[PDB]
């Protein structure tokens, strides 16, 4: 009759059992917070205590197998729950040892949504009436606290959207400190006391409606086509009306929790394994790329992998562990035949691995240095449109972007595979020449197939070919039926009775291949020994045969038309199966039938980004021209017309306000940031004033005025060119796209002439 | 007849077997380097190839158990080695399948010294003649390469001392790039080709001498008192004569390798578990403290544990993994009764753990923030003498200091224990009042026991008491015999038949204690249930007894005089066993019989540091006074006496060289660094000149000259005070030490009034 990590309430199971509540803590950290709150003593006389309140741990807890869960068995035992009986009446519910169960879990993705979702699913499966009658409850701790200097009482928000609405109408949010509490352990000692002072206010009840029954069957108890539609749309956050309705009665519908908290957890797991089709990288790889750009921007100096990994964790908010971070960093710099990256983000300094072990023979991160490939990165990922991309915010801090939009589709140009046994994803890189022809035809108006390609977009004609890349592959790519096959190369020495394997299939490691041949009993009866004399980045495997075994091979493998007998005796061919699964930029899962669809879907995103880049540049140039013209006009209208003897902020302001000097916002026009065109327009015009008078005396000289006037002419010439670019026949920024394609191609050619070293 | 990760040489085992060599690679990364070098083809016609050369892996390999090693069995099989036969003659050695075995291991501590030391020990144990006749060899790759711009040929050094001698006489080492190769994976593609172009030059042979036989028995095959003396002295690096003798004949004595490479590996493992008695922290904790000071120096802003852990890895060269780093960071900020740190380095924001689980209930590093305790750290670890401490250099980059010398001995003031099952180390914190009395008496000349204490230092009288700290412990500390015991507190309710435990022993977790009582069958027969209603940082455990079991207890535990029957029925007492094992600052292991010896040994180090601080400050002040006097004298001897129309570096130099302006070194006098007094004297006087003429015109004004003159008087007054401090009766800087002791005490009192929050 014992349960681990369970503290019995004093009144539990007695006459006052219905007044007792069971706190289901997520883990040990949650238990410590509950123990502190439940034992405040005389400091919180009205707060909960160990009277009418108990604790139990939900550690682990991760259908016949469902009943074997030891953690869930303890919850049933302590609550007095009985199977085969439905708690449809109050008198039957009075037999339970506790009045209700309250789940105290973190408000993160690996919190409510997974631990709480399973608890709701477990109760719904066996005792639906308990959820209907409010037996299952949730402790809704504050998510965001805003602290202002001079005030000891913060402003607490239970949802992200609540803070966004409040911050929008809070004018300048400079004197306020914003803290995010995604886990129960994030609360300070004084914050815990405040939460338990109003403990009853943060207890929320779960309600079961008609829509929740279908949702429970989809998310839980089902791993089939039913879940596909739910995960193909993304997470829709709760609206303001829904949030206010929840707080009005402190009742949370089960459907709303599943649609938001549970779905987001499901999508997060997939996003860690499935890349986005816009750039073909997962969120973990984005932080490495975004961190790599930031780390090596000031100086492109060699850094150790573990040293660079610390930079990514410190700056890009990477908290999944250095073991996965260092491995991903190493994979981002590996360059060998059959490597995942045909165009590595980083430059590999040292032994980063080899094709023989499939990159598993990489050196230790302590001795292995890394360096950013500046030439390739600065062209494939332009820095001028990086401000335009949406950015992931981690606890209110800017992190790696939501997605990258490279000049060429990287989801097609690289080899991709997910080691995890779930949501299969395999991508075979298409050759650069085919991809360049398609993109150039789409953008260049003078291309002979420019009109034909645009016609083929709406009808999926696919006039131009897309073929697997044969770079760093001295084999054969043959298309039989609807699948491509990569064939290895072998040499036969009749006099020496030795078969030499000079090439393996496209992505077959040497060590794994030898094991597959060696473990085949039927094939090994013709082989006495296998010797691997292969060099780095080349295959040379000597297969020694029995004295009279070469002849016997041809009558046992039948000499298939598609596969040679030696190519059948030795597994020298493989099928290039593609599982084109990707995550949409807005959220969800998208399925692509062909590599053309991925390229066709990526084109609009890059097309509008060029228009967005020019439109924002046009807005910035107009603001800069106005500011510089006013500064130049100020020199011509200097102390000779209005002196600066006033030397006061208000007093200098009105004297020229009649003249007509605009109160433009400095530090924003000179240095734009991640600000949209609409956001820039309001802040620039309706901002501060102090951009004049703050200049030194030498700027008023005739020589100093000349450079400012010349600067205006330079910006005016640029402004006229931007207008011409916005009016191009195919779409705005078509010529800019073509120029950047050539720059990317030159960087790739330069990186291919060397071993992706560039120096 | 198969061996994993073994590539057979073409001539191995044949007529040319003696010309073949077996390369024993440390791991997969080493194998990749060997494969690249051995297959350079026509690019290296004279280099080694797969002819007369093979590879084998030493992965794992970590006496009856020695013979069961699968990895070593493969080496014996491929070499044709036979037991029970001694290779004392050439004809017997001709039966081996390879001429020699060459170990290709990293030049780091977890390289040669451990993997190579075991290989040498294995051969020495069974076939000593093979080492005598040169069968065992080592591949000595370059350790340090120095690259200078404009030259493609670097300068290679095989030892750290070789580079130090070369860099000492290389004048300004500004145009040279220094790279460290502590592992085989650190070599670039072009460096590997260079190494294998001269492969025979980097092959070194091991020689066995008389002294090596005893050393092999000590380091290997022995875990007893014999190893104690070897590890009590530290590592002595090879001298210049020894290094030159090794390179002259390419023969490495086995004794030299064991005394340097193997001993350093042994000491490194101990240093990761045993702290230094000067500050009571290991090398891992030093990087956290040194990183914490650097991270929070600019702004003391809250940072996540994983975010701060990335900073330590990136800046303090921490490469042992974030799992150990995050755990150590959390332990550095835990503050609860029975915690390891009575004076945590950091301020714990969030749930950092509790006494019930012994700190194991800490929150996830993602949700847990950390903040430096600036008030305590800036006083206990002064920043002005941090430049004086020796510093660990990782690959030529400055890292955390070799040791810290705090104002008070932290090795005595904190609780310490090593979880690892080796080199037992347990420290029980002495109370602050006893420690303050001892240190103050030693430093203050006016203390009544100042003369008595100094007399007691040389005779170990120990006039002043040292007692275990009772802070955050509502129990009893009783000294019986030669050991201290901490007793818990209990309450007995006769009418309720419940025993309430209001206090546990000093360092006994609540959860572990209940398990110990619950697992005792004899004790559990009187207990029906145990309920843990304890609050945070307080103990309240209800023990429910059988109706007639309280009486029976007293006749079964006999009511020992030292231990009460209830204190015996419930394990409410423990022995404060102390294992005072520490690592010496210079290296080695030191054993302390009593806590007085640790305090007595720490005193000289802190005493000389104060003298070193004042002596360097005196030297800096003299240089600053000379520079400022020259600048002031320059204003009085301005263009009126010598103009600056010359405007050339050489031309302006000689015109005032007759006047007598010294060519002082700027950017060093103004901003001292980790430079010794002797180093500072040479560089300051014999440096550059450009400290005059580089000042702006306003500095020559009469008002500007006045502040410079006033600044000289301020420095002159400080210089006179420093001379007075250096002539104090007990020792230089005695009053400075007393002032800093009060500052540390005030910070501790302030941190104890709060819950180590300070705000």
């Amino acid at each position: 009759v014992d349960v681990d990590k369970y503290t019995r309430a004093r009144n539990a199971g007695g006459k006052r059992a219905q007044d007792c509540m069971l706190l289901a803590a997520e883990g040990d950290s949650a238990l410590s917070l509950l123990r502190t709150g439940l034992t405040l003593g005389k400091s919180n006389p009205s707060g909960p205590s160990f009277d009418f309140c108990g604790m139990i741990s939900l550690g682990g807890v991760i259908n016949e197998q469902l009943t074997n869960n030891k953690v869930l068995q303890g919850i049933v035992q302590v609550l007095g729950l009985d199977f085969n009986c439905h708690y449809k009446t109050q008198e039957e519910r009075a037999k339970l040892r506790y009045g209700c169960i309250v789940a105290c879990v973190d408000q993160d993705l690996d919190g409510c949504g997974k631990i709480l979702g399973l608890l709701l699913a477990y109760f719904h499966l066996f005792w639906p009436q308990l959820i209907i009658h409010g037996f299952v409850k949730r402790l809704l701790t504050p998510l965001i606290r805003v602290y202002e200097k001079g005030k000891t009482m913060p402003v607490e928000f239970y949802y992200e959207q609540e803070f966004d609405a409040w911050a929008k109408k809070q004018t300048s949010l400079v004197n306020h400190t914003v803290k995010y509490y995604k886990g129960l352990a994030a609360h300070d000692t004084h914050e815990v006391k405040s939460m338990f002072k109003h403990f009853d206010n943060m207890v929320y009840t779960f309600t079961l409606d008609d829509s929740a029954k279908e949702l429970f069957h989809i998310y839980f108890g089902g791993e089939s086509e039913l879940r596909k539609r739910e995960l193909c749309t993304g997470v829709v956050p709760l609206t303001e009306t829904q949030t206010q309705s929840i707080h009005s009665v402190r009742r949370i519908p089960c459907s709303l929790h599943l649609q938001v908290d549970t779905k987001a957890y499901k999508l997060d797991a997939i996003e860690r394994q499935i890349p986005n089709f816009l750039d073909g990288m997962t969120r973990a790889r984005r932080k490495i790329l975004a961190g790599g750009v930031k780390c090596f921007a000031s100086n492109n100096r060699e850094r150790k992998v573990f040293q660079f990994g610390g930079y990514v964790a410190d700056h890009m908010f990477y908290h999944h562990g250095d073991m996965s971070l260092n491995t991903s960093i190493i994979k981002a710099a590996q360059y060998y035949p059959g490597s995942s990256h045909l165009y590595p983000v980083f430059i590999g300094i040292g032994s980063f691995g080899s094709r023989h072990l499939g990159g598993k023979d990489a050196g230790s991160p302590r001795y292995i240095s890394v360096q950013l490939a500046s030439e390739f990165i600065k062209t494939m990922f332009p820095a001028e449109d990086s401000w335009l991309l949406p950015y992931v915010f981690e606890d209110g801090q800017r992190a790696e972007p939501e997605y990258y939009v490279p000049v060429l589709p990287l989801a097609i140009m690289e080899y991709g595979a997910n080691p995890s046994e779930g949501w299969k994803y395999t991508t075979w890189a298409r050759q650069l020449e085919d991809i360049l022809a398609l993109v150039r035809a789409y953008v260049d108006k003078d291309n002979p197939k420019h009109e034909l390609l645009h016609y083929a977009i709406k009808h999926k004609i696919t006039i131009l070919p897309l073929r697997p890349s044969n770079y760093n592959f001295k084999g054969h790519l043959k298309r039989f039926g609807q699948y491509y096959y990569s064939y290895g190369t072998y040499d036969i020495s009749e006099q020496r009775n030795i078969i030499t394997i000079t090439e393996l299939p496209l992505r077959v490691p040497t060590v794994a291949y030898i094991e597959s041949i060696k473990k085949s009993s039927n094939r090994m009866t013709f082989i006495e020994e296998i010797i691997d004399y292969s060099s780095s980045e080349t295959i040379e495997i000597l297969v020694k045969l029995k004295p009279n075994s070469l002849n016997r091979i041809v009558e046992e493998f039948k000499e298939t038309e598609e596969q040679d007998s030696i190519e059948n005796f030795l597994r020298l061919r493989n099928c290039l199966h593609s599982h084109l699964n990707f995550v949409k930029p807005k959220g969800g899962i998208i399925e692509f039938n062909s590599y053309y669809e991925i390229l066709y879907a990526w084109l609009p995103y890059r097309r509008e980004l060029y228009q967005k880049r020019l439109m924002r540049e046009h807005a910035v140039l107009k603001l800069r021209i106005i500011m510089e013209t006013a500064i130049v006009r100020y020199i011509n209208e200097s102390a000779e017309l209005n002196l600066s003897h006033y030397e006061d902020e208000k007093e200098a302001s009105r004297i020229l306000s009649e003249h007509g000097f605009p109160p433009l916002n400095h530090t924003l026009i000179i240095s734009p940031e991640f600000a949209s065109i609409e956001e820039l327009n309001q802040k620039a015009l309706q901002g501060c004033y102090t951009y004049i008078l703050s200049l030194q005396a030498r700027e008023l000289l005739i020589a100093a005025k000349t450079r400012r006037v010349e600067k205006i002419k330079k910006m005016q010439a640029r402004l006229d060119k931007v207008e011409q670019l916005l009016q191009e026949s195919p779409f705005p920024g078509a010529s800019v796209w073509l120029e950047e394609i050539d720059a990317v191609e030159k960087a790739i050619i330069k990186g291919r002439n060397t071993q992706w070293k560039f120096h």
